[PDB]
């Protein structure tokens, strides 16, 4: 086996084509299928798989009543090939209430995270070993990517914050090594408070799209330099703003350096990338709550300050449904190397109230060079059927 | 691994022998299985898995209710190895309401169809990535094969339509190499209306025995050139005849040319293969209802017009129970390669009214050149013991 | 891969350790396990799996009822490893009332039979292609084995029956090469009548202990020369008599040639297997009915007329406990080939009334030469927390 | 392959990181989940298992009611990847209520034990095959380790007791090659009563920390020379003290050689293991139940008779939730070998009263050289969801 160096052409695309869908809720009106949030899918050099953080227990369980909290000990990081669902089969790969998962070409490092909020350990598991372990270095909930890591010959790079959810925060971007933390470099450049990291290989860099959770509503950017380890951060281009809550696109804008301070406070994690002076992105269709998902190319997006001129459109799932976090995947093609995402499909406690649980489904894209129609993939499940 | 090439003389058959049955709906009533529609088995140089297109949910689930509706974003392709059934740990590998899957030798090719009905979209996943995608040429739900596609050195063709039902549609036939469609060419010859065709390897060509929904009894036949990539299209000759409706042997034919205008309207999928100048081929026992299942060797049903002299008939359903699709799948012998089929046993909706899902078991047949003896193989749910 | 030529010593054994249950009947009652019966076990070169007749159901499953009756068309062959129930991701191998599994080194051959009664047929499975097939030649239920079939050198031979079950039947000894049958050698020797063979390697042929259900007690011995495709038979010299209706050790005998008459009529599926001159073997406890199992070592047990001298004797399953049909299997060892044996442990009706339902569990030892204790290792299902 | 000869540093530890947590009693109120006791995680050189033995039936189900018993026949040892935990597709292993597994590079090794208390047997079941058995020496209660035994250059060695709970015991360490017991050595040195060891490598020895279930608090110490087949035991020179009951640390005494005598009687499973001459170890929180787990350093605890100096401390289960067996198991990594250690956390009877069951779910944490935070990881399930 060798290792990943991902120095291929980012695939030219032409928007997104449907590709998975496990239909977990539906399923689990009739099926003992785990309860889940923040999940993610990564994929090895020949297959798929589907990640995300259980909650210890199925939603026909009792003790599926009040799993909107998002840390618990009995959270492990699931882990099952893509499309098939969280059944009681499903492999708990480590204790996890925060994870990022990549594989380096020749086996897998998942980073988890549990303990306490102001104490809290990460575990560094490599090849099936625990190789290494670090501490809360601000006693303040350490949390991680929620979605894929990327390693570049060897090296793996996890990006990684401990601090105030809506204040500033120490973020680190941890290079590491077959489990191993190699180094470990602090965050640098313009972004003010990076959260849930989408990082994709951007050969010979990584780029990562996150969330700013104090002063934005347009999406922090951090460059890692794979061979100085060297970090610089900004905010995307674009004006037309990946966050929720985000203002609106009349009078919505980002300057490509600062955080907007419109609507700043919170977000949702959420995923961009650049091909040439445009970005292609994804955000919830509503700039209040997290309901419906739309991705479309936004030209100069990448490099304008404020550009909002926005072309190939794709509504992922209707404005009456509910989203979720979304984040970024890559994979090696023949030729060049595409990028995909999914799209958490949140159901459940706060805001819908029949059921006392809260849980997700999935449903994925790649990135097509090819033609495609429309549609709407929503959850699916009738929440009076559930459950609870 | 090298390619298929398909270049063995078809073995010489007999008749039929029992292969496989999963029992999914007996299953159903006391366990966690899948509804489903569209099954089909494809098989891949060493084993065979059984396909179907889910609604989504199982059986004994409140999401089953009204699952008669063909077309939803919740449907999957489920894929298992033949005779495990669609339990809760089966993959969905891919969002599809329509497919089609073929193995090349080194890795699968899945055809999936999802959107909506005027603008749906196609997406070609080849050994796991998303290779390429296409939408819909006629804006009147793109369709295809729903039974195993063939590779001949590398090339996959499927072919699909897009247009009316019981009208004119737009029919072409697509080529493509790695998941990447490298040739599309239009149906020409005879055929006038193409819908599921049953396609299998006739080195160097391929064969399709089809549904003609329009003005059709008797089943068109699609023949591609896989080295210029020309069609031609006929009816099969028999005078016999393979739809549902169908007109009854006495008053019915087929000119080996022109749809035969008995009863053409509507169809179901099924199949027949050549033998020399004769047809081994399979109905409904209903020229009505797709009720009970029979096959029969024709005695020169392939090259005259209008022959209805039968022999080796083999009742696989009576006629008192359930059938539904069938199609065809080829296994590469040692020696020669032979044809199999599957016949779908649907149950539920709209013909079954107790219940209120609508789903379907599998029972699949392997020529044999050996002795057989008789039997029926139903689908043996007691409908008054299932759920809903 | 190479074929399996069994040419080691049988392995000096002492007794029988105890190797597998799998639990089948109590989990039913908290769990969907497969209703089954006519349970076996056999073994490729690296590791071992248990088979059986499912009834095409679940225990906790309205079909269940009536499961009684041998034969319907919804039974198949369920194959998994040795040790993991059978559940709903079970696979069913081929359709199938009758079976015989075995490997030949290089694959695995399955021969199921399914059909009509009067004109039942068989077909054989290898390496997941059907290869042959052969109708029933008595038109009275053609069957087979229900235990291992053995290989030797690429030739596998199944014995099977078709004729009066309790009168005189037609009994053939198939000898197949890669699915292929190659040559069919009708039975020959004092046997009397044959049914439910259990075999086993005994190099350069095959041996098999069979049950006589039309005039006797002493067990049919088959022997089978597999480079003449010869055959002749004899009955097991012991006094001491293996199937069940049995008179009673004082007063029963067996002269190693003809069926001794003594209670005849019926039997049940067992073995025996000989060392030197003395012949392990096992049975039912009770003479009547089929409860408790034994097993011990007859002295003189293979070669003398008569002989009734016990020793090593092991109680399996109490005599206050149900026990059913019972085989043998062989697990080649470094040194010498072993020989093992299952005991099916049938509940259900018609003997236990309160469900309605008729399924098993089972129980496997293996021969061992070192030194064992004593216990009783019963199905353990209480029947009044059954479902039914 | 190759066997593994372990001969490589123990890794340098700073404490535990999290590493696995299966989470089974709280899927047990929604999902098949099995009954079991006595769980231990053994590794073989590509990945980890979890194990436990199976009170033959799942949670829900009536055959759950008074599991609180050790010994009956119809416990099998279960065996899973760690994380996934025991549904109903998990194989049963063996026979077994009372096992050690452990992988000697090239295959498997289970030696399970089963039987009539006052006349066990125990199988030596390697790579798939019963390669030998041996039969209760004292006629009570043959048993053995309950966690991992270790192999170095292809022998496998395995403590056994047979003999009084309190009060003397026959103990006889087990050296075994392929399954097949090549030596029997009796325990030596000053030990009084061994069980349970939880052994581990250390190269060219092994080493056991056991429980004296007779006078002891402190835990015993069996030191196995790979290469004489010579035993040596002492007792734990820290005056901290591992079993429960225990005195409480100001009263509390070892001198590495003798008994304590201060609450002998009655034992729990634990572990410990030397680093130069301090101890590494973990033990109830509680001095009389076994609630809580906490692990932490000795300064001499190792090699100076009494002491208590202690440092590194870190609770893994709070003392409000209840602990139960923890044993040791070895990881190879690329530089030095690690170990980690499994706390089973019981539930059930008789302690907890609502249910009627009794059963565990694990926990499981490794050794890690870098930094680690604060937390309590206990079972999670509400008693009061729970069936029963
Ligand atoms: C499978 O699927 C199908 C279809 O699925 C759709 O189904 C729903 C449930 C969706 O949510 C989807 O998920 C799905 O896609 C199901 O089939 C349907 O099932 C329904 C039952 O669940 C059935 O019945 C419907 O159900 C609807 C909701 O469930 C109702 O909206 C509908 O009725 C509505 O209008 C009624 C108007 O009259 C109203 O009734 C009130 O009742 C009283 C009756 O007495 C009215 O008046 C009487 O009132 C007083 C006393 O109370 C006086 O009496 S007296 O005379 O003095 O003595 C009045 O004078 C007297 N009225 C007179 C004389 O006229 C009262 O006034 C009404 N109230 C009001 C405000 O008007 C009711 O409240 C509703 O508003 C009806 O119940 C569907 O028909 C059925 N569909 C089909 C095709 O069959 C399947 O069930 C599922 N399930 C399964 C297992 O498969
Ligand atoms: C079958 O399926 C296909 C594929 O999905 C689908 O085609 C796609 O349609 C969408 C929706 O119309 C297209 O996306 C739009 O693209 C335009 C820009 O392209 C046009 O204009 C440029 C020049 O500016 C031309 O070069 C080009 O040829 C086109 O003529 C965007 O402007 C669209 O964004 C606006 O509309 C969105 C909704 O559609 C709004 O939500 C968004 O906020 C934008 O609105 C704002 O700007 C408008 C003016 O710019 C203004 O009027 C508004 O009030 C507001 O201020 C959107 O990106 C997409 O490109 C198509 N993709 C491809 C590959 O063709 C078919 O439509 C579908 N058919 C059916 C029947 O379903
Ligand atoms: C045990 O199992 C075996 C194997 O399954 C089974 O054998 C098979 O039996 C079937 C049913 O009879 C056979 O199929 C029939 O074949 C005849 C033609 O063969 C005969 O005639 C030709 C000359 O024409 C001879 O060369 C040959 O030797 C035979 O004598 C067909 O005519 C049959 O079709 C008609 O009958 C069907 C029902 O059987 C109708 O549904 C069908 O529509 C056809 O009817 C029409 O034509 C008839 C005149 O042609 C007319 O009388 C009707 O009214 C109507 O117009 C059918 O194909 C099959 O070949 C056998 N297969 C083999 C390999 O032997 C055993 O029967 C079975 N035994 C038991 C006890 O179950
Ligand atoms: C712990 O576990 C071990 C291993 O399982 C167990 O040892 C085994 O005990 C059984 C039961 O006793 C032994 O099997 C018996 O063997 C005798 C023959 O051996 C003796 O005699 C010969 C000479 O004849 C000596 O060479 C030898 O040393 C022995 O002394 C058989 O006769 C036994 O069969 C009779 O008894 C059965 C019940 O035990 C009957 O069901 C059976 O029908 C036989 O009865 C008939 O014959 C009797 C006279 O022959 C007559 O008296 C009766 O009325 C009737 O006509 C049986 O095979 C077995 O060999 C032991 N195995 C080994 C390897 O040692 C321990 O017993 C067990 N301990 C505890 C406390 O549980
Ligand atoms: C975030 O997470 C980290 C990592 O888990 C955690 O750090 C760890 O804290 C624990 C708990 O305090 C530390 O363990 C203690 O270590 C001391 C010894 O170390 C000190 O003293 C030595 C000199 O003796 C110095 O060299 C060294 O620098 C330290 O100053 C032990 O004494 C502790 O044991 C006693 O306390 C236990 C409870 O903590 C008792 O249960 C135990 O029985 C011992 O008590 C007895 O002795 C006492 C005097 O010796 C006496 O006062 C008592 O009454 C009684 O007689 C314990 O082992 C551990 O080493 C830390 N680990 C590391 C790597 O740093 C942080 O605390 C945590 N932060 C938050 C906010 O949660
Ligand atoms: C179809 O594929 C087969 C399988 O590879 C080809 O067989 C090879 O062709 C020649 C002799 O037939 C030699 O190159 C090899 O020895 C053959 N393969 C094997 C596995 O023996 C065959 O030529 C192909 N045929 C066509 C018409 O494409
Ligand atoms: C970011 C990064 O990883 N760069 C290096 C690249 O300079 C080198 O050429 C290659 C293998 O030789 O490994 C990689
Ligand atoms: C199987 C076989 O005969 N192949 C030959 C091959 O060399 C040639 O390149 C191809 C196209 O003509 O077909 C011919
Ligand atoms: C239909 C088709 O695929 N024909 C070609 C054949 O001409 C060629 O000989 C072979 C490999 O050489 O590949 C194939
Ligand atoms: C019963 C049987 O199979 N005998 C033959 C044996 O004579 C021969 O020596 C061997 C391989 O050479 O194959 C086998
Ligand atoms: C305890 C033990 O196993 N020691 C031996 C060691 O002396 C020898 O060097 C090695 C392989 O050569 O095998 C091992
Ligand atoms: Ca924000
Ligand atoms: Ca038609
Ligand atoms: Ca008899
Ligand atoms: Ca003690």
């Amino acid at each position: 086996v060798e290792y990943r160096n991902w120095s291929k052409p980012q695939c030219q695309i032409t928007g997104f084509a449907p590709f998975s869908k496990d239909n977990s809720i539906r399923l689990s009106a009739g099926g003992d299928i785990w309860v889940t949030r923040e999940p993610y899918v990564s994929c090895d050099p020949v297959k798929c798989y589907q990640f995300a953080l259980g909650q210890g227990t199925t939603l026909d369980n009792k003790h599926s009543n009040d799993t909107v909290h998002d840390r618990i000990p009995h959270r492990t990081l699931l882990m099952n090939e893509l499309g098939v669902p969280f059944h009681l089969g499903t492999r708990q790969v480590c204790i996890a209430w925060s994870s990022s998962s990549c594989h380096d070409g020749k086996a897998w490092l998942h980073v988890c995270i549990t303990g306490d909020d102001k104490n809290a350990t990460a575990s560094f598991i490599y090849d099936g070993r625990l190789v290494d372990s670090i501490g809360s270095w601000s006693q303040n909930i350490l949390r991680t990517q929620e979605s894929e890591c990327v390693c570049i010959n060897g090296t793996c790079t996890v990006v990684m914050t401990d601090g105030s959810a809506s204040g500033r925060a120490d973020t680190r971007i941890l290079f590491i090594e077959e489990g191993k933390i190699v180094h470990i470099s602090p965050l640098a450049g313009s972004a003010q408070h990076v959260e849930e990291c989408s990082c994709y290989p951007r050969y010979p860099g990584v780029r990562c799209i996150c969330r700013d959770n104090w002063k934005g509503s347009n999406r922090p950017v951090v460059d890692i330099n794979m061979e100085d380890y060297s970090i610089d951060s900004s905010y995307v281009c674009s004006g037309l703003v990946g966050d929720t809550p985000r203002n609106d696109d009349r009078s919505s804008n980002s300057n490509c350096r600062d955080p907007n301070n419109e609507r700043g406070t919170q977000g949702v994690k959420g995923w961009a990338f650049d091909n040439g002076n445009d970005l292609w992105m994804g955000r919830t269709i509503s700039k209040d709550l997290r309901s419906g998902y739309e991705t479309f190319k936004v030209i100069g997006g990448w490099s304008t300050p404020n550009s909002k001129s926005q072309i190939n459109r794709q509504v992922i799932v209707d404005s009456d449904n509910r989203s979720g976090y979304s984040g970024i995947f890559s994979v090696e093609g023949k030729s060049c190397i595409n990028r995909c995402f999914y799209v958490e499909l949140i159901r459940g406690r706060k805001q819908e109230t029949r059921v006392w649980w809260t849980s997700n489904s999935i449903v994925v894209f790649c990135g097509t060079s090819g033609t495609y129609g429309t549609g709407s993939w929503p959850d699916g499940a009738n929440i009076n059927f559930m459950p609870i």
